[PDB]
């Protein structure tokens, strides 16, 4: 629990939304609303290409945002449930650790600076390979391995 | 904290409403709806002169009501944030004891009988003199010192 915020929709916990920099980002495919009315009233823009939902952060909450970085070194990273291996341009997780519902939770570095948002994972490598959105040459881009299932 | 009840509008509390005698009392300037369904459905009457919204207490809340009294001798009184001086026909409080949100707290005497409801206040330097509606010959009357701000 550093920046993760619960999104709840019609009885079901349906993911997490994150305010980072000037954006509130949430996966477009998870329907419903973040359970604080101040956020819930903003103009959200949908992109099907990235399955991304983006919004402008309100002013009085700007200082609550997580830091970010363009730098993604190879190594181990942290998320809510433990270590995340990054190598080969792939974020990976222990096979079977995966949990449908957690899509939208951030991945962060050794200084707690978020580098990517997880969308899901693919079960036929060696470890679970994550499909994620992240910024390369300051451009947001989605990297999705073939045969990934929605979480 | 014995007989004090909220009212909330778009996630933010917007002051308080109070059941007093056989009365449901709320300032009219408090925007929004009480987030408890028994209160929101009564017949409310507006008075613009007094900024008052009025309702009859339902039977199921009758045994929760605060005692009151019409007689207000000079002295000190109580509210949630401490002492309130009444003397000279003027009620005042220490500057900083009140802030946006405290409108709706009842003011009560040493026998726990509510004598007045706060609508707002005028800072006069070291202390703040409240604008309040209260009773004279059993009739509600608004007393407002010059330069009063809503709380």
């Amino acid at each position: 629990n550093d920046c993760i915020f619960e999104v709840k929709h019609e009885g079901k916990v349906m993911g997490y939304a994150c305010l980072v920099g000037d954006k509130v980002m949430k996966p477009a495919h998870v329907k419903g609303t973040i359970d604080n009315a101040d956020l819930a009233k903003l103009a959200f823009k949908r992109s099907s290409k990235y399955d991304l939902e983006c919004a402008q952060i309100p002013v009085h909450m700007k200082s609550d945002a997580s830091k970010f970085t363009h730098e993604k070194p190879e190594g181990y990273y942290n998320w809510h449930h433990g270590a995340v291996q990054y190598s080969g341009g792939r974020f990976t997780i222990p096979t079977g650790a995966g949990k449908p519902g957690d899509s939208g939770r951030p991945i962060f570095d050794n200084k707690g600076r978020v580098v990517a948002i997880v969308l899901g994972g693919a079960n036929e490598g060696a470890r679970t390979a994550l499909s994620v959105v992240t910024w390369n040459k300051d451009i947001v881009t989605k990297i999705t391995p073939e045969g990934a299932e929605e979480w």
